[PDB]
DNA sequence: TTGACTCTCTTAAGAGAGTCA
DNA sequence: TTGACTCTCTTAAGAGAGTCA
């Protein structure tokens, strides 16, 4: 709502019902050829989700609570970070998932970032291969890696110099 | 529509108009603390911009010509890659900028590969950080580094476990 | 055949708010 | 008050197509 014990009066009770979400157990690479083990609270796949979560999306979901007579909602992810600044630099923080799994909730899989800061943990070498990230990645992005790329850097006649 | 020969003729002639931009020197970050130097041939910000092309776009433009009274047109950077495949891996290719400077039309500072391919260049280390691009990066992404991160990982009550 | 404008659309990471029961 | 749906928007990497002289 509007005061600071009314803030967290909302984070302990989502807290609350995201811990009893369906814990899956997720293995993932951490760079360097090293594996480590995930614990995710995943939103369920159809309703009821859970009291105070509707989906609005195929993989977006909201919270909602009745304060004082007033109804307030939020993005699901956002909750945790209700007390912290909305922006950063002109730019607007984001729920950022370490754990790269959509459906997780687990406030121990997010971060609270700009968007592009967001993004980039999908190319990220991971905690064991180089990451650089201040907020250390949880495991290596999904999409890390050569790539697969068609056609390079390329010229016909003479024109042009790197 | 076009046959090859038809084909390699517009390569030709979007070569030869945009080897006339006005030629940029950029100094530039490749990774390990090394300075590398591109040279960015630069569309111009408005009005004329060459025989051919167009602003579609605050930062986006078109490259046509016709041919046997029909009219042809292209994204201005996707003429490169006229006589390669269009799709791979069920993804469409886009051009992508090894310079990350969008008015630059050089081919020697293009790719062509997946959107997803494309946008992680932005969070490379570099040529000499340790990319591990097959068609290796050109100098070090824009938004590599430690991030900006407001909060990360954690939790009021003791639900949760990593 | 060309130049200088106009418009909306794609992706995958993210959001806001309204309609019913 | 709480649940289950519906709709469109934001961002920064990229696109296709129409009008008029
Ligand atoms: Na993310
Ligand atoms: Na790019
Ligand atoms: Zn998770
Ligand atoms: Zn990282
Ligand atoms: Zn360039
Ligand atoms: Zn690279």
């Amino acid at each position: 709502a509007l005061t600071n014990a009314q803030i967290l009066a909302v984070i302990d009770s989502w807290e609350e019902t995201v811990g009893q979400f369906p814990v899956i157990t997720h293995h993932v690479p951490l760079g360097g050829g090293l594996q480590g083990t995930l614990h995710c609270y995943e939103i369920p796949l159809a309703a009821p989700y859970g009291v105070g979560f509707a989906k609005n999306g195929p993989t977006r979901w909201q919270y909602k609570r009745t304060i004082n007579q007033v109804v307030h909602r939020w993005g699901s992810h956002t909750v945790p970070f209700l007390l912290e600044p909305d922006n950063i630099n002109g730019k607007t923080c984001t729920a950022s998932h370490l754990c790269h799994n959509t459906r997780c909730h687990n406030p121990l899989h997010l971060c609270w970032e700009s968007l592009d800061d967001n993004k980039g943990r999908n190319w990220c070498p991971g905690p064991n291969g180089g990451c650089v990230h201040a907020v250390v990645c949880l495991r290596q992005g999904p999409l890390y890696g050569p790539g697969a790329t068609v056609a390079g850097p390329q010229q016909r006649g003479s024109h042009f110099v790197v």
